């Protein structure tokens, strides 16, 4: 059997971790952040290590060709499994290279979009960034990250949203309460 993929999109700091950190509590599918996988590959020392730097660092979007292969491999890696592709894709490179490379692959199923205010996601993030640790965390990078969603990432939601694609979850609650239509759409989803 092929996997099923969800992607998990929304703005920065709108959720997507967290919930998804639920859903494999309760459903055991495999969480892959594109952005953890990224800031794993740099620090693993590769060629493309300051690059990814650097791009994260300013709220860009790292060439495809890296963040596909990182979720393929990870892919490879657990036949049998579904997974819950976190803030991928983010533009129409990253939208285009998956289906490239995966589409006869997986079955890509909804994208489920955290529906999140600006500022509200800017005060998770300056909370985050506290202990996170993250290079992007700070206010400076956050506007870039608001920036490239706003500009790019938009228009990925709205190319799945004219398929049907896309269920929205207003992320602006309880963690809790924001959890319990994810389970419930995952439930009425069959899985
Ligand atoms: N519903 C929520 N209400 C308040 N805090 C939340 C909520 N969802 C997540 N958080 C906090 O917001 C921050 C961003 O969450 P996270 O899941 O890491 O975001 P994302 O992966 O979308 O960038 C984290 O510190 C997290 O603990
Ligand atoms: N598809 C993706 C996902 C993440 N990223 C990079 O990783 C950064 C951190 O993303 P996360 O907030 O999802 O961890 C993004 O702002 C971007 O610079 C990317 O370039 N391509
Ligand atoms: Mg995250």
């Amino acid at each position: 059997s092929k996997p099923n993929v969800v992607f998990v999109l929304g703005g920065p700091g709108s959720g997507k971790g967290t919930q998804c950190a639920n859903i494999v509590r309760d459903f055991g599918w495999v969480h892959l952040s594109a952005g953890d996988l990224l800031r794993q590959e740099q620090q693993s020392g590769s060629k493309d290590g300051e690059m990814i730097a650097t791009m994260i660092k300013n709220g860009e979007i790292v060439p495809s060709i890296v963040t596909v292969k990182l979720l393929k491999n990870a892919i490879d890696a657990n036949q049998g499994k579904n997974f819950l592709v976190d803030g991928f894709p983010r533009n129409e490179e990253n939208n285009n290279s998956w289906e490239e490379n995966m589409k006869d692959f997986v079955d890509t199923k909804f994208v489920l979009f955290f529906d999140c205010p600006e500022e509200v996601m800017t005060q998770r993030l300056l909370k985050r960034g506290e202990s996170s640790g993250r290079s992007d965390d700070n206010i400076e990078s956050i506007k870039k990250r608001f920036n490239t969603f706003n500009v790019q990432t938009k228009l990925v939601i709205d190319h799945y949203n004219k398929f049907d694609k896309v269920k929205i979850i207003p992320a602006n609650r309880d963690v809790n309460e924001v959890y319990n239509d994810v389970e419930n759409l995952f439930k009425s989803m069959g899985f």
